[PDB]
């Protein structure tokens, strides 16, 4: 979970954090790492309808993606620590604000994926000794998938650095006394 | 159950607690931990219709989620104890007020899940020696599930800290004499 | 049965207890403990239609829930005994007044549950050597269940402490002479 | 991932990088190497509908293509280091700015490719001992493929060198003091 | 039987013991030792359906578990005797109040276990000289077991020390005159 | 059983231990050692369905895992005793708080494992002189195992040191007078 | 277990170790040696489905791989001790942070491997005196293996030296006074 | 393992090695010797599907191929030491950078090779005294092999000398003071 | 029989001995010496099913094990007499309280051992002049033995010294007047 | 029995020995000498199933292994007595704490070994004048042996010196006054 | 046993030996001499399945191989004593650290070797006056042998001199004062 920045130094004033960032309007609002989100993106490009265990994979990743908000005062929104120029830099984390509309779209995928099933035939028709099977209820889903996903990739979402997160919501870091 | 804060110190005046918080309007009203609720969220993302024991899992979690209200005078609404800055902080608990409408929605899921069944065929057609089975009564449910759940995730619910719970309902903590 | 408070000290005047609390209007009117009722609630969330012994469980709990009224003069409506502040408190019992309408709803569940049956087939078709079975008379019940229960959870019922039970019905405790 | 140029020397001023290149308008916007993209191109020319494992190949390459943006201050947009004339040159990298419209086209291919299937027949009709099979749902796809791809090759996309990337978006490299 | 504390010193007043603890509401209500109950727990985790003598073990333990209530005036509810700090302490006994509902659940296990049988075949088909046998009536039981037991472990039951048993039911110990 | 720290020195105040740690909310709640739990983990990775005596091994370990809570006043939550720097340190014990939900999951494994059986055939068909056998009722279990276990490993559980156990539940150690 | 670096010298401040590295976010998170992990990699390349004892080998290695985290204050994250240039160097250990998603993938392999079986036929059909056998339940697994493994090799995981482990999580080593 | 060049002389600056070559982007990225790789190539040209022990040969070589990266500061990327002209030269090592895509292709071969099997028939039908056998599941594999291999040979991969490895990633060798 | 400590000195008060130790709750409850019990343990490890006279050995030892309770007022629970330090010490006896459940387990062994028999054949088939014999009714017993015994060894039983036996049951020794 | 260190000097305080080492948690817990245990190890490597008298050897050694705990106050945990440097040293004893789980594993071997038998045939078929014999009930055991033993060798158990035994359980040696 | 180096001179500091080399992580970890191990290697190359006494030879050597760790302070890890150049040198001992995985592999061989048997036929069918015999249970073993051994030879294990053993684990030799 992306809370990789030291607790200490401190701190958000606690008049505004209460007011603006917690209580209403950030948290319980999702956050994924850039060049960590992309990876999420392709696990799903990227998937074969249909063999089982290749479908349960959609469900699996969304947990542990990993998804959190990094600054929890006493924390700074991750930066990250280097001087410009000298080669110990670690230049920034950039984070994605997914929106009230989309997490409920990512969700759509998670159970656009599996459908109630009659699989157990194998323990029947084939093994003690036909069926073939029906495919269609998959096919439409496999296509429904292609759209809900082609939206996901082609949907320019807001990026946020430490520089921005203090600007968009004004919070002061209050450096020691 | 989230009653993690010391009994002692005390106490809510007992003129208002009786009046406002107990008797009518909080209790018997649910409360789940943030970043503890989310986890609830994904156990359910997050589920395969249909194999048994993957359906009874919805029922199972809602008990022990865990769900309670933390301040019971003599108790303070959990805070939690640290000074800002110095790295022994434990910064806050933030709690979800689910609403008279939703607990009866979470409930919907719990028994949107299982349906009366003819499973015992296995002890018949297959084992002493076909059936296949019928799927449809599952399928619709599996889709009914996808909606009642896509509401759950995309439903911005009220968050409450110690700072807020004394403000929204005014109670005084009455520090020793 | 929630009669956990000492007999002794005494007592309700016996002019009003006769008049108001016994004779007509409380007793034979049900009472369940809070955070003891909830538990009742989830045993039933919380149940699989259909395997037997998972249905007889509804019937079983309603007896021993446990259900009684706590003050029987010479008794005080349970309080309970602690000073505020000092950590030997036991802060209150809060009790649910279920209503003439609902106990006859909880009842509905108890025998919404089982139905006359042809089970004994197992001792026939399957064991000396098919049937499958019919499910439908269960299915509707399983859904009838989901409603009579989704009312139960989402039905804000009156809570009562010692503070309230003497106020709503005025009784004096008559402390020794 | 094409970040082949030394971290060090530094650096983009950090007034404009924040403003123009990160935050909004480059990143999360794709970048493929020239004469590295072409190779991508022909893996797909270049493919046989239908044998399996010859279809999963579309999915596979798009990850690891490889795709990234090279300058992350403190980094210079790769150049690359040689003097003109003397035979240690490494003359330039030239990079493709694919567009909001196309990555969602490349995506189209990735799952224009596989479709829900009834393959498991082989473990049936043929192996324990006909079917033939149906082809048509492939055929149309195989043709749908030919168009979405004939666009890809015949779509002149913007090339960018170090010389250009500082011109199109004005950033200064700030050489030591 | 957990009556390990000296008879003597005395005594419960005998106005309340009669009233509250004996007569109605404790006794004939079960009591098992903590870290003595757990052991009970795992003898049953913890069992193989099916070989005989591995099933009669459920029956066997519940007697001698051991189960009793410790204070019988003239007795103190076991404490136990040490000063804090100095290393002859014996710090407390903590006891489980199992409930009217559960002892009738523990019972369920005891004869969920054995079933009427045709074992004597061995003295027939096999020894003077086939049968195999039927398993199914075991199998369901073995699964019925898994649930009635998974309730037992995951059922947080009330713990009681000397400190509590005098508080929950108010009794005075009456130290010599 | 992890009670490895000296009785003596003392002691938890006994106002809070009664209140918070015993009575309700820790005990009867499980505790396994880190890098002692892992070992538990792999005994189960780690197991062959099916040969007998390779299945009874699941049952066997869970007892003696070993599982207890270490501080029982008069005891300190194990630390452990060294100065920083000088090489007689023994740096800490870190302990796992498994949850009301999981011990009833670990339990699931214990009897997900064995099933009622017809083994005794060997003393028949084969030895006095076929059968083969049926495998399927194992196979599903072996797969059911793979999931209930893949949850166990991939379930980040709370770690607790002496530093934390006094913070999360506030108890004072009361050093001699 | 890779704890090869001297205890002594000391030490991590113990304000941050508690905060950041232990408690939550490293430990119970896996760590394998580079050019020690690779070896793990090929034991599994690298395996024949199916002869027994060539399948139990997957299970066997994952224990003792060997897997631990090296710095436990008072310990330094292994370095390792040499001056640059002079030929007694031992240049670094580089370690793999496997992720919450993957250890539950490595696990998948461990019991993707064995399946419930009817082997004992050999002691029957063949030895006292046919069967052949069925292969298919292996075959699919053998292919399922090929994918879960082709992910393992082609999954660029994070490498960490002493230089990095203090940077990514900021800890100070506190050299003697 | 190709680390044939003296440790000593030294050394890579350790500002860039950390930055560029280790940490992310070379290591855990494979390296095979030229005119040592070719040999690998033909062991596989070069193989008979199917006799056993002629298939396990694919698996065997990939370990010990041998595969490593040669410069580990304090090491120089192998050169190798001679003056031009005078006949003690040893002119260069040239190394292959296989890519994230291909090692997962070489892997494909390793277990494209063996399949779950019914071989043990020989100990049956033939030896105690038909079967013939089935070939097809081999045949397709033998052809699948021919393609995944005809890619391997006809895939021009990047060659790297000492001259290049310092140019492509800029590292300085820092000759004594 | 372990009554090795002088009669004399005296004595247990005879108000408590009657009350607590005799009458009900110690005696007729077994007691074996430590490092005298172990020896019992291995005589049984430790035994060959089956030759006669190697089976009657189980029966034989349990009598004379030897088993008794040592203090019979006027007796002190054996101590034993030495000063600390000076080398005439005899430091303690430590005794095992076997439980109502186990003596009936040790018993199980005693006649798990022999079974009704047809031995006398030897005086027939073999001596005046075949039979072989049947083994199976032994074999199962020999295995039944292995379990009832593997419980015995791995069952941590309570140890008791003089220091403890006066603490667990409070008795005073009453030294002369 | 490893009690090789002089009685005298003295002594463990007798407040802690009672508390911690005896009573509960060491004794009746096994202890074998290092480089004395190994020898045990190979007597069993190391054994031929099957000729009799080569099987009774497992049983025989476990008694007299030899197994005891060395310090019995008044005793010091054996050290052993030498000064460093001067060649009369006897440097340490190091001892193995086998665990509640393993002694019940070593036990397994002891009677994994012998099985009820029909040997006496020799006095029949062969000597007064065929049989051959049956082997299988041995064979499986011989293999069952190979596993329960391959655990024994590859199970890193805790080593303890005098230095450690006073640290892990804190006891003071109390040197004369 | 390779403890060939004088006791005397001394000594390992005894702060680190306790910490690092003994207690946990070397001892009970095996050690074989180079060009003494090889010899072990070929006794096993090197063996004929099957004649008896040519199989018991595997078992025999592993004891007395010989296997120990040479430095036991007060001892130096054997060196060995000569000056470079002058022809009384004895240049080094180099030792093999076999691993937790392999000693349990060498073990495999030891009882991969013998199997329960029916040999005694010779005293029957052949000598008083056919059988032939069955070979197969040997044959597979003889092949199982060939693999577990072809791993042993082709498994590059770590070599250690005095120079290395003080470097890998840092211990100081402390030369007289």
């Amino acid at each position: 979970n992306v809370s990789l920045t030291a607790k200490g130094g401190g701190h958000y004033i606690e008049d505004q954090w209460d007011t603006q960032v917690v209580e209403a309007g950030v948290f319980d609002d999702w956050w994924v790492h850039v060049e960590a989100w992309n990876k999420f993106l392709d696990n799903l490009r990227g998937i074969n309808f249909s063999v089982a265990s290749s479908r349960s994979q959609v469900a699996e990743y969304l947990a542990a993606l990993d998804r959190d908000l990094p600054a929890d005062v006493d924390r700074r929104f991750a930066g990250a620590r280097g001087q410009i120029g000298s080669p110990n830099y670690l230049p920034a984390p950039k984070f994605f604000r997914l929106d009230k509309r989309t997490i409920a779209e990512l969700t759509r995928l998670s159970r656009l994926t599996d459908q109630p099933h009659n699989n157990r035939d194998i323990e029947l028709n084939r093994a003690k000794r036909l069926t073939l099977r029906d495919v269609q209820p998959l096919k439409d889903s496999a296509l429904h998938y292609q759209y809900v996903l082609i939206d996901l990739q082609s949907a320019r979402l807001p990026v946020y650095t430490r520089k921005t997160f203090e600007r968009e919501l004004a919070l002061e870091w209050i450096i020691p006394d």
